């Protein structure tokens, strides 16, 4: 169920001997209390700390500010459950000791195809700054750089409106996006919204992947999308968001 070795993150845990993916307790520099996390440990001593997992539609991601801050969903020793670790926890881990962390987004098709996109020096700011997302540069991966924005063809400024670097976090009850409307409320989720998104992993779980403007009453493209890999009308089967010290790349 829960393992004995502890550390500041899952890589520290892997450095002390652990070799099994599962549940562990970690306690980041500024964390006043230790908390449970799911570590993904491979055969090379890499220990990834997982903060988001989607895989079957068992959890509703339309949650409020406090819920996204504190975390929701279920942690499993087998890693077969959906959850959002919580913004406060993501902030403590990603910023401890100025350690440079890499973010890996892992996506899976309804056809079995898996792809990734890595971001170097990933950080999530404090609540005072609405848990802002920042990264140095896109490090590569076959899923493409959706965080850089995308020209959907709706408006000439599409790319400027869909990039995510520097965006604050938004929920339906705490709008901090760059839109006249409320992106989080119209989509029904919590995310680093601009106006509104090119990459959005906290969307509605559409069975089968393919969906359309007809699926929803207003025709919003509110699924689990990553524009640089699949069409905005294609919703992912599984997603994983995880972090590890940059030197482990
Ligand atoms: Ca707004």
């Amino acid at each position: 169920q829960i393992h004995d070795i502890t550390g500041k993150d899952c890589q520290d845990i892997a450095n002390k001997g652990a070799k099994q993916s599962g549940l562990y307790f970690i306690k980041p520099l500024k964390a006043n209390q230790q908390f449970l996390v799911y570590c993904e440990i491979d055969g090379s001593g890499n220990g990834w700390t997982v903060f988001q997992k989607r895989l079957d539609g068992s959890v509703d991601f339309k949650k409020n500010w406090i819920q996204y801050k504190e975390g929701f969903g279920h942690l499993s020793p087998t890693g077969t459950t959906e959850f959002w670790l919580g913004n406060e926890k993501i902030h403590l881990i990603s910023t401890q000791s100025a350690i440079p962390y890499a973010l890996r987004v892992e996506l899976e098709d309804w056809n079995g195809r898996t792809s990734t996109a890595d971001y170097a020096m990933f950080k999530v700011g404090p609540e005072a700054d609405k848990y802002r997302l920042t990264y140095a540069y896109f490090a590569g991966g076959d899923a493409g750089d959706a965080f850089d924005g995308f020209d959907f063809g709706d408006d000439p400024s599409d790319k400027f409106f869909t990039s995510h670097n520097g965006m604050q976090f938004s929920t339906w009850d705490n709008d901090n996006d760059k839109f006249e409307g409320n992106c989080a409320e119209q989509d029904g989720s919590g995310w680093w919204m601009n106006k509104c998104h090119a990459g959005h992993l906290n969307g509605v779980y559409y069975q089968g992947g393919t969906y359309s403007k007809a699926s929803t009453p207003n025709g919003y493209d509110n699924g689990i999308i990553w524009a640089t890999w699949k069409t905005r009308w294609y919703s992912m089967k599984k997603t994983t968001m995880k972090i590890i010290p940059f030197n482990r790349l």
